[PDB]
């Protein structure tokens, strides 16, 4: 059972860590059909998505996808520094699997 | 697989982008029957709705409609700048499909 | 499709607008059986309730009732100014149908 | 239909009102099995619980129990003053039925 | 019922109290399949998890697990002082059973 985001990220294929150490620059969310997703950017130009729930996700990820969008919204609004994102790099924008926040 | 609200908005019929770059001026919410909806305005006089869930919405949009009203409420209370709205222009008030928040 | 709370309120019988332009003075919440409700007051004494869900409510109102109590609690804690309430005046306390926040 | 927490409390057997007019001193919450509950204390030592959902509860109370634990947490974190609690007397700690918050 | 986290903790096998009296240093959460979990750390090096929901959990614990991750995120973002954690010490990182917050 992993002790940090880097070790967690390494348990999966097609992932990587992006280190941001910065607040979120913009937060976007959509209710449009088949694009029920969130998109965040950072001032360095990096863009990430929380994917639309799909057949790629198992049932236990459903609640966590919803939570992640909650987390990104409040992080954005509080200007919380994002340390790292673990992302799947076989999607464009890279798809968020995990987030760490630290000052 | 869009990277921003403008490219997302462009995937749908009967939509357009409004650029606000302003905080929400007023936030209204109703629990009355058949009008379970939210309405927001900006100081420029613009009015937008989150529509009552209906037959025009597929299942996956229902959860995202609830999220959007949560987003608008907290955006309003924190005086967060709304960058852009993607809206359907075949409804009055124009109906929100997506929001971006920046600055 | 309503442009504002006054127009929305006018679509229903037994309603009226109260214009408060003030923050909520007190917030009360109960989980007692058959009294699962919220009550708010303003400094002048005017009292309003979010009614216990009952057979007068259609299914779509259930989520909106829960949303309204969430809204009143955060409005209270943030000292947000309530502009207007649309209420049913065939109940005591008058029962909230919609709320507008501005200023 | 009660105007305030004192009148609501008086509708029930084994209840009493505690007048605190003070912020929550401590907030405790548990996910351990059969102890899925919250406990709060005030600086005077008075201690209160939100009971684990049980056969004493009716269905309409389930969502309100969850809401009450939400309210207690955010009240604690914002240092909001608690005016009164209506509690059941026949449990230790006394079990919260209702809360009022006021300036 | 228990009046405090220490008494609550002692009701269970394989638990202990950690006394932190410090804000959370880092907050991590994951939506990756089979690792839908949260991890927190403190400046003293201590690391804790909210376990992925599984067969060891009774159904009533499920909502409480989701609540705990909510609480840890907001505690982190508000820099709220964590007093104590009750944990299962038969897991690595130690698994959170309960939390107490006090200033």
């Amino acid at each position: 059972t992993p002790q940090n985001i880097t070790d967690l990220c390494a348990e999966y294929h097609n992932t990587q860590i992006h280190t941001l150490n910065d607040k979120i620059f913009s937060y976007t969310e959509s209710l449009a059909g088949k694009r029920e997703m969130a998109i965040i950017t950072f001032k360095n130009g990096a863009t990430f998505q929380v994917e639309v729930p799909g057949s790629q996700h198992i049932d236990s990820q459903k609640k966590a996808i919803e939570r992640m969008k909650d987390t990104l919204r409040i992080a954005y609004l509080t200007e919380a520094k994002v340390e790292k994102l673990c992302v799947w790099n076989n999607k464009t924008p890279h798809a968020i699997a995990a987030i760490s926040m630290a000052n």
